[PDB]
């Protein structure tokens, strides 16, 4: 396999569903990317993980910098071998951080004590041995005056630069990673534009859509897709961070995106609440203390095989690590099975169809 | 299969190996039964019990009966389809917490508000459909004057006789499920001969040693194993309640004990311990933190065979489920390990000095 190859295999309007083709394996898009923060995803083996049928998973360089450290982790032989994943993984650069939490900013990076930079990003995710790094950027906080959102990009595409040279100057990361750049602007079209505009000048081998799922909701975040997306370039992945709930991935997916992650999946079946096709569950509920049929009624997953929601119902209530693990690995499925439908439907041209059809039934 | 058959393949000395047949399936002896509170062995699903080598787990009347409750688990089919293990579960009485635990008691059983009673908990464990039904008693305190200790256990005499009654008036249950009685008499070996009696006398198809583990101490553990147990019937199986750690379990084998339960491997694995035949190691200590080994060297679990002392001493600092899980998985299957040595040494003469090399090491 080559270091990065990202071909589209058919359309429908906006939409894409292709592969990446990288040294650790091949990527389906559209992709869903399960999550974490400690060099797992939270309460599955990585072997279930893969079960449920993703391709790649998301770590963090921000947090697996604190612990167990980014250097430990190389001296161990890496990621994938300290967590059991041998497929592709990506890290997000700490960028999220930057807003989310704690620090003092500056050109040169942030200091949280310890310091990020573009150049410090890119150093640990190499040590961490990811297969796509992401530069290191800002995400702006929503809401956003235009000028602060300007100055606020502008800075983030002088750290794309910063970025790319780095990952290029380490020639075992350049010759086996995949770098993405991340576009900012807000919620401004013109300067969405100058972001979409500095990132290609730059050059990249896969495109961010950041600075949403901020608190814009909805409505708003689907706007700025549907400007933002088409300023990226065509044959390269889109990647829209930290979204989200099933309608807002059919969503971005009309609007052009191929990759996306969140902790809903994960977070939210530790919380209690279940993905159905017939919309969310929270499994706590009184009204599921005797119900023996499974969380989802057409989920092929292991869990909607054995177990009922009644069972699953008192875990959660009791506080047992098997309920998260459960609930945990559904969710996940689920995720994966929507990421399937999508890739069909657009595939066999009736997605437009197909997400009719799941909105009316999720809702 | 039968509803219940124990026969005894050899001996070495008072130490035992064999098979118990029940509808469910077969449980090698000596044989260790992982437990659980809420209907789940914590951190693992049933398949993966199975895999450890467990043959039968063990449940408890009394956490069960309050949560989720036990009508409820009936309506919804009982606890081996509730839970997913459709191999023998042994259900605990309430027994242990009438000392554990709020109380109070009288001859007719004991409040905590919720009843028990020889009869209600017999028929708790019908409801759960519980394999191996014990008798409903009082785990006397320790320490206990003669007086008090021979009291508590005419009482329980009085509460296995009213168990048998229960028991065999319900005749699904009679027909299908095992009833074991418990021996109390604190460390007196009279009170011990006079209990011992009074079981064989109603009759039981197998016999349990209670009272200990209290407090005692292995030394006292041991020296009142060595007249307690040959006052039990030989040709039935032995089952010591709520022992132990290794080295409590290759004694108490060589005393003549068949059975074996404890919290030990979920709940110190949960807490970082990790048992290895070289002893227990702590698995947050900073010694682990850049250990490429697994948690022991000759262990033949999945734990051992992918993931190494550092990555899981990242997870449990961490708080992470796979933590839990990883811990749990390894111990458990450490303990089956021991259990398949112990069987296999008894049945080829050399159990003997298989203790002895095992202490040697482990110490
Ligand atoms: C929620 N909406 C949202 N997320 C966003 C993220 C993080 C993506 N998820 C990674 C992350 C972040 C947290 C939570 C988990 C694990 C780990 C820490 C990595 C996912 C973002 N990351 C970067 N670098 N830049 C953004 O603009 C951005 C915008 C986001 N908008
Ligand atoms: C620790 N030493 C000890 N245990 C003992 C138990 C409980 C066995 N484990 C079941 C149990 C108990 C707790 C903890 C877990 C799950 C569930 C609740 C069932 C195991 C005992 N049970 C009964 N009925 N009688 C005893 O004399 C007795 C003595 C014990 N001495
Ligand atoms: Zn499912
Ligand atoms: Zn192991």
């Amino acid at each position: 396999r080559p270091r990065f190859s990202f071909s589209i295999a058919a359309r429908e309007g906006k939409a894409r569903t292709g592969t990446i083709e990288m040294k650790r394996g091949v990527i389906r898009t559209p992709a869903f990317m399960p999550v974490g923060t400690a060099a797992t995803v939270k309460a599955l083996k990585p072997e279930t993980v893969r079960a449920t049928g993703a391709d790649i998973i998301l770590g963090n360089t921000y947090h697996l910098m604190l612990r167990p450290g980014a250097e430990r982790i190389a001296k161990l032989g890496g990621l994938h071998s300290f967590m059991g994943w041998d497929r592709p993984i990506l890290t997000d650069s700490g960028g999220y951080q930057v807003m989310s939490l704690l620090t003092k900013q500056s050109e040169e990076g942030v200091t949280f004590r310890h310091m990020l930079s573009p150049e410090r990003s890119i150093e640990i995710q190499h040590l961490l041995g990811s297969d796509i790094v992401m530069a290191f950027d800002e995400c702006t906080p929503y809401p956003a005056t235009p000028s602060r959102a300007a100055s606020s990009m502008e800075r983030s595409m002088r750290w794309a630069k910063r970025s790319r040279d780095a990952f290029d100057s380490r020639k075992e990361q350049a010759e086996n990673a995949a770098l993405f750049g991340i576009q900012q602007g807000s919620v401004f079209e013109n300067l969405r534009q100058q972001s979409a505009d500095a990132l290609a000048e730059i050059g990249f081998d896969g495109y961010a859509v950041g600075g949403l799922a901020v608190g814009e909701g909805q409505d708003e975040m689907f706007r700025v897709l549907d400007f933002s997306v088409p300023m990226l370039p065509d044959d390269k992945p889109h990647y829209l961070m930290g979204v989200g709930k099933p309608d807002d991935i059919v969503g971005a997916v009309e609007r052009g995106i191929d990759m996306f992650d969140c902790v809903l999946p994960t977070r939210s079946g530790r919380n209690g609440q279940a993905f159905t096709w017939d919309g969310p569950i929270n499994i706590r509920n009184a009204r599921f203390s005797e119900d023996l049929k499974p969380l989802d009624s057409e989920c092929h997953c292991a869990v909607c095989q054995k177990w009922s929601r009644a069972y699953i119902h008192h875990l959660i209530r009791a506080g047992e690590i098997l309920g998260a693990m459960l609930m945990t690995e559904h969710n996940i499925a689920f995720y994966q099975q929507l990421m399937q439908k999508i890739r069909d439907s657009i595939s066999e041209g009736r997605f437009s169809q197909f997400a009719q059809d799941f909105r009316a039934r999720y809702f």
